[PDB]
């Protein structure tokens, strides 16, 4: 028995009380960019219901090109117009540097990844940096609201960052 | 006000009942790669609790280099050893093609994106292609289980896909 097996069993119960289908476009025309961190239940954190919001998550809530791609699709094809960025306290990206992470992988595998690990030293600062990445990008321009926050993993509160 | 405003007010209530902080490493040592699709509440779909699992989401649940990066970090730094891949029915990626998407963006903005939109015609087949991407990648090699599923947006049920 794996965790996957357990989660599939959970899904049978989820399915038993499921109502659907809902429409594809987010009913609230909003996209959340968040971290993959195990301590972030994005839906409960923001009181989101099914069908309302796109949720995009990766290591460190980094505005990579994959995030730009997902946001471009979200706005242009599926009509979203708000963006929430969520970093958080005690994030894994503050605990290593890119050069160290790459060197370690190179030692084990013989090669260095071409991608940047995208670590950063300070979360508040990187929210500003991430907001700027979105502002400067010519493909994510349909939003009427772009706001960035740091989630406190000890209190559950969101604290806004000024760009 | 905006939806962001409403969602922030929702967080006040969330924060009132919060219990933390929890440890950084996923307590169930698992990573989920899923779609940003608004109809997918991944936590509830799999009966996930706070602190258990990394959840990564983009447009179309595509295994891009950002997903590879996030899995590499998840495994190497934070000890996850299982992967669940999660496509779904009525996916937005089935509704367009890459070339036409980029053509539209270029007509409107004067610029063509560097990134591939990464659309695909067949969700089940792309699960297989996604599993294959992970299996051949030299930077994500630690998992003891890698499984892919198609979430039915009409029933809430997961259907496993086999290579
Ligand atoms: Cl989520
Ligand atoms: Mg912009
Ligand atoms: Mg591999
Ligand atoms: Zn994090
Ligand atoms: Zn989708």
């Amino acid at each position: 028995g794996t965790v996957t097996d357990d989660y599939l069993a959970n899904n049978v119960d989820y399915a038993s009380g499921f109502k659907g289908p809902l429409p594809m476009p987010p009913s609230k025309h909003i996209a959340i960019v968040a971290c993959m961190d195990a301590r972030l239940d994005v839906y409960r954190m923001l009181g989101i219901k099914e069908g309302e919001a796109h949720v995009i998550r990766n290591a460190g809530c980094v505005v990579t090109d994959d995030v730009i791609r997902s946001l471009a699709i979200s706005q242009r094809l599926l009509g979203t117009r708000e963006i929430i960025l969520l970093h958080h306290t005690d994030c894994g990206m503050l605990t290593f540097t890119d050069d160290d992470f790459k060197r370690a992988i190179q030692d084990e595998t013989g090669i260095r990844p071409t991608w940047s690990p995208e670590s950063y030293p300070d979360a508040v600062e990187d929210v500003r940096q991430s907001l700027r990445r979105i502002e400067v990008n010519p493909f994510v321009t349909k939003h009427t609201s772009l706001r960035g926050f740091v989630f406190d993993v000890a209190t559950g509160k969101l604290n806004e960052v000024t760009p």
